[PDB]
């Protein structure tokens, strides 16, 4: 009877249409994902900058779920690193059956109410720690037994379904719900619930880490720059931020470890490297309270 | 800094400069906005994703293999999409497989230098066995991954039919592939994240190839995807529960079919809906190219 669960009546042909209507229909149908989470934007926004508060206090930001749902809060975390220089700690994707189950089922893994416990256990989620359940169908026992210990624990809970009114909203703090309509291949969360997943978390780690300062105006400058176009993107920051030139931006970059900001703060400060740290440590990484003062 | 400047994917989007000063509801909405954007641009790709579509059933047909190439957020989602198919679909793990540059380990975490790497896609390619019948479909928003040009030019020289997915228009990926889908969603809101809008786009073209391609294998009775094998007590519940969906049966009949049809809920609708038995059931089935409804005429 949830709305995940429905027949999407105008996909009742879809096993006699042709190949451009099919991918006509689904891109329809993917035009009601924005426009749901639009709806969301304020419960979304209250996430965040409760997300941003645990930040500061020292906790994490964790993401639970099995299949598709964990594999997207998986996906979402891989990047925080690599975007914005944080560490692997900071922002946690917990699937379902564990490692594999990345690619590979797991029988019963959405249904163990006591494996999620020694999930949760074995990073020791904490008070301070924020958790995010994810489910399109807003009743995955694992998610939920995940969200009930968090609560017991006094943590901050947040539920991302597609279903309203679902289990998983009653116990968390913040329900987020995704009302994306019923799929074009009935039952199949991992297209616009899938999608809907993605756009969500993608703002939950983007917005917030802009906020905890790890950005300066639009450029990403705590890259870490693991290959060569972002070698070439590190270079390309420090000269969009500062307008000197090539020679200048590598240079810097090298005295700074490869540190875009540290390199941006050094430049337009005319600071040594240990003193542009001290100012930048003294606002929290965020260069431009480190340049205002 | 180096020709990343003629990328809109390394360009910087105008209503973001100041987004660090934005408010929290200023940015979500921002991203909510440029979300808007993505159906939009693969809207203008549906000629594109058709083509490919039709070319991967050809392969699926003659026994080849779905095969996704790509680092990073395009890797995993490549993965992700691959990772789907066997439960969504009833399908060998074998038929749609996702490589990702760096293998095991760079699918939580980045490797450094793997999309760089264009000795290693041809140890990968080479290792699944990829051969002329498979179709590689390469991902890569910037269309310039070294990985993933290697890893197209290997398939290409094949004889394998080949599929670019980029976000810069005329890429080096789109020149080498046979069909270029190209993704136009405009530079994103933190400059070069291509996790983003690109990533999202991904993940609906790749949703699109895997679905429609097994919806024209005939896997589906109307919307519902029908083609499981009971094999475990597990496969059965789901298959009773579609024969009795799709025939709007009882649990008795879906369960005695079941059993007459081998186990085949495709094969069990086919026989309620048409009243044959199993051998003739099957016969004209297969005249219809295992097509439920167009065998029912
Ligand atoms: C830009 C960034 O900081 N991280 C992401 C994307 O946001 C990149 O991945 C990182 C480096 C990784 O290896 O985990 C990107 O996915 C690859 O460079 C693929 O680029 P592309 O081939 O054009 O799709």
């Amino acid at each position: 009877t949830l709305i995940t669960e429905q027949r999407n009546p105008n996909s009742v042909d879809i096993d006699r249409q042709s190949t451009l209507e099919i991918v006509r229909l689904m891109n329809e149908e993917d035009k009601l994902v924005p426009l749901a989470i639009e709806s969301c934007l304020p419960q979304i926004s209250l996430a965040v900058e409760q997300i941003v508060q645990a930040f500061q206090q020292g906790g994490r930001l964790i993401y639970i779920g099995a299949g598709t749902s964990g594999r997207l809060g998986v996906l979402d975390a891989s990047e925080c690193p690599p975007t914005f220089g944080v560490s692997t700690e900071m922002v946690k994707g917990i699937i379902a059956g564990g490692e594999c189950a990345i690619r590979h089922p797991v029988e019963g893994a959405e249904d163990n109410t006591k494996a999620v416990l020694n999930d949760l256990q074995s990073i020791h989620f904490s008070k301070n720690d924020v958790l995010v359940g994810i489910a399109a169908s807003g009743r995955t026992p694992y998610v939920i037994a995940g969200l009930q210990y968090a609560k017991s624990l006094g943590a901050l809970t947040i539920s991302i379904a597609s279903n309203p009114k679902s289990e998983m909203a009653e116990i968390a703090d913040i329900a987020i719900e995704t009302i994306v309509g019923p799929e074009i291949l009935t039952g199949s969360s991992r297209l616009k619930s899938g999608t809907a997943q993605k756009m969500v978390l993608n703002m939950l780690t983007t917005a917030s880490m802009i906020l905890l300062g790890k950005c300066y105006e639009n450029l990403m400058v705590d890259v870490q720059a693991s290959n060569e176009k972002l070698k070439a993107r590190a270079v390309r920051i420090v000269m969009q931020a500062t307008d000197c030139n090539k020679t200048l931006a590598e240079q810097t970059l090298l005295e700074a470890d490869q540190n875009a900001k540290l390199a941006i703060m050094m430049i337009l400060s005319t600071l040594s490297k240990s003193e542009a740290k001290v100012l930048l440590e003294r606002h929290q990484g965020k260069l431009r309270n480190a340049l205002s003062k």
